[PDB]
């Protein structure tokens, strides 16, 4: 079941968790990076790493899939966006609307799945 | 609304996107250390890092807490124990069961609050 808890006063600015992202691709997805820690193999090139601002978030999301990830971009509430990176192959399935707090997924020499933890506005 | 998605197929080892915590901390928290990403001040003394294995996720937390974060303390479901680091005032609360998916939470030159993700069991 799940859920949140907050802890705490009410002092600081926010932050999360989820810090930066980056992926290696070429047609599929091979790697995902996430605050630096790499998930997947070592096929594909690199691409830049994307660290999201202070209050800035995954809004917006478009994952092109099959039995692997075949495609990845995603745009933040402060208007920034990464990708598309992969290829053209899979289904495509957006997110909008929402907030991304957490990515996990299942990795082995290429990006399988990715399980996406969310709000829906 | 608080939910998730996941896309892709079936093969592959699970990863999750928290992967590391360290604290600063004295008698209440400085800091909070999240896959490398240092939120808060310079303050208190810096923890050694909890670097979570493959398939190991919090399962039990014991945060003490007031108007700042005081107290941490996890197990994983592996048997192994980060803490308790901090002080000893505050209330305590604690999450028994779970999968900690994402900690969030709001910083300044102290640890103000913790917003945690999880999975209640
Ligand atoms: C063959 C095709 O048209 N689309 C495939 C899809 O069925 C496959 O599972 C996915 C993930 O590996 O890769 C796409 O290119």
């Amino acid at each position: 079941s799940l859920t949140h808890r907050k802890f705490g006063g009410s002092g600081g600015s926010p932050f999360s968790g989820l810090s930066s992202i980056a992926v290696r691709s070429g047609s599929y997805l091979d790697a995902i990076i996430i605050d630096g820690v790499h998930h997947g193999g070592s096929g594909g090139n690199l691409s830049p790493t994307f660290t999201f601002g202070s209050g800035e978030y995954i809004s917006n999301m478009t994952i092109r899939s099959g039995d692997y990830i075949d495609n990845i971009s995603f745009e933040t509430n402060m208007g920034r966006r990464f990708g598309p990176y992969g290829g053209s192959g899979g289904s495509a399935n957006t997110l909008s609307n929402v907030k991304v707090i957490q990515i996990n997924g299942s990795a082995g020499d290429y990006l399988d799945s990715l399980d996406i933890y969310y709000e829906q506005y």
